[PDB]
C-alpha cells in the first residue's frame, strides 16, 4: 500500500518484545519499506486461501497473542533479508528485491509451513507438535532460502536433488540463526517445536541419526514417501555441511573444521554457480570443491575439508 514508513513494537511467539517496520496510511501494515521492495505480512485467518489480507492494525502496537505469529514472520524475514543482503551481497530470493510475502495463520492446527512457488506460508501449529511456527527464525529463513533455490539452481523437489534442496534450506536456515545470535544451534526448529518436551528438534544436522535420519550415503532412504525422502536423506548432506563448519571424525575419517564463514560462501556460491535443477549428491560434491578451489585455491585446507567431509558420509 502507499503511505509512509512507521515503527511499530510487539511480541513474537516466545513473548519477546521487537520493533518491527510497518507503513501507515489509515492502518498501521505490516510492510516493511525499509528492505528492497517490501516485506509484506498476511493474515490468512486460519483459512487456506491465500495470501489472504494485508496484516492491518489500529495502533502500531502488536501486543496481542494474535499478533505474534505475524510479528516474528515479518521480523524474521527482514533479519533473513539482511543476511543474504550483508553476507552474500543478495538482494532478495530473486537477486533483484522481489516483494517477500508471507501468510501467518494458515488452517487449522497446521503443523507446518511452506514457500508455495510464490510466498511463506506459516501454520499455528496443533499447540502439540508445534507452536506457530514463525517463532523459529531457522524455520523462516529455510522458507525463505527455498525461494532463493527455486530461483538460482532450480533442484527439482524429489530424490537427491531434493534433499540437496531441503539440505541448504537447513543450512541456511542454521546460519541466518547464527547470523542474529540469538541462542544459535545447529538443530532445526527447536524454537517451536513440543512446547512440552525440552531439548529436542525436528532434526539435528550435527547428529542426523537422533531424530531418525541418515548421516551416511550407505543409510539413505530409497523409497517413495517424502517425495523420495527429501526431509530424511538431506541429514547426509546436513552432516557434511556441519563437518566442514565445525569439523570432527565421523564414520573413522577426520575433518578439518573451517567455520561458519566458510561453509557459507561454498555453498552460496554451489548453489548459484554451479547446481542444476538435477544435480545429485555426487554432483554436489564436485560443485562444493569447484566453489571451494574457486575462492580459497586447489591447494586449500578449504578444498581438502570438502572433500574429506563428503568422504566422512560416503559421497564421492
Ligand atoms: C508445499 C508443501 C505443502 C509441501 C512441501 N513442503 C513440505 O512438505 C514442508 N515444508 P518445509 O520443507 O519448508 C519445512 C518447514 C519447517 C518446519 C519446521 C522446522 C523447520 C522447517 N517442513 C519440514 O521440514 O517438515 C518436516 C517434514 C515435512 C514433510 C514430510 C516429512 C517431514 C513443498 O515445499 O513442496
Ligand atoms: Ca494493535
Ligand atoms: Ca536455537
Ligand atoms: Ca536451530
Ligand atoms: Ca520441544
Ligand atoms: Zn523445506
Amino acid at each position: 500500500i502507499t503511505g509512509t514508513s512507521t515503527v511499530g513494537v510487539g511480541r513474537g511467539v516466545l513473548g519477546d518484545q521487537k520493533n518491527i517496520n510497518t507503513t501507515y496510511s489509515t492502518y498501521y501494515y505490516l510492510q516493511d519499506n525499509t528492505r528492497g521492495n517490501g516485506i509484506f505480512t498476511y493474515d490468512a485467518k486460519y483459512r487456506t486461501t491465500l495470501p489472504g489480507s494485508l496484516w492491518a492494525d489500529a495502533d502500531n502496537q502488536f501486543f496481542a497473542s494474535y499478533d505474534a505469529p505475524a510479528v516474528d514472520a515479518h521480523y524474521y524475514a527482514g533479519v533473513t533479508y539482511d543476511y543474504y543482503k550483508n553476507v552474500h551481497n543478495r538482494l532478495s530470493y530473486d537477486g533483484n528485491n522481489a516483494a517477500i510475502r508471507s501468510s501467518v495463520h494458515y488452517s487449522q492446527g497446521y503443523n507446518n509451513a511452506f514457500w508455495n512457488g510464490s510466498q511463506m506460508v506459516y501454520g499455528d501449529g496443533d499447540g502439540q507438535t508445534f507452536i506457530p511456527l514463525s517463532g523459529g527464525i531457522d524455520v523462516v529463513a529455510h522458507e525463505l532460502t527455498h525461494a532463493v533455490t527455486d530461483y538460482t539452481a532450480g533442484l527439482i523437489y524429489q530424490n537427491e536433488s531434493g534433499a540437496i534442496n531441503e539440505a541448504i534450506s537447513d543450512i541456511f536456515g542454521t546460519l541466518v540463526e547464527f547470523y542474529a545470535n540469538k541462542n544459535p544451534d545447529w538443530e532445526i526448529g527447536e524454537d517451536v517445536y513440543t512446547p512440552g518436551i525440552s531439548g529436542d528438534s525436528l532434526r539435528s544436522m550435527s547428529d542426523p541419526a537422533k531424530y531418525g535420519d541418515p548421516d551416511h550415503y550407505s543409510k539413505r532412504y530409497t523409497g517413495t514417501q517424502d517425495n523420495g525422502g527429501v526431509h530424511i536423506n538431506s541429514g547426509i548432506i546436513n552432516k557434511a555441511a556441519y563437518l566442514i563448519s565445525q569439523g570432527g571424525t565421523h564414520y573413522g575419517v577426520s575433518v578439518v573444521g573451517i567455520g561458519r564463514d566458510k561453509l557459507g560462501k561454498i555453498f552460496y556460491r554451489a548453489l548459484t554457480q554451479y547446481l542444476t535443477p538435477t544435480s545429485n549428491f555426487s554432483q554436489l560434491r564436485a560443485a562444493a570443491v569447484q566453489s571451494a578451489t574457486d575462492l580459497y585455491g586447489s591447494t586449500s585446507q578449504e578444498v581438502a575439508s570438502v572433500k574429506q567431509a563428503f568422504d566422512a558420509v560416503g559421497v564421492k
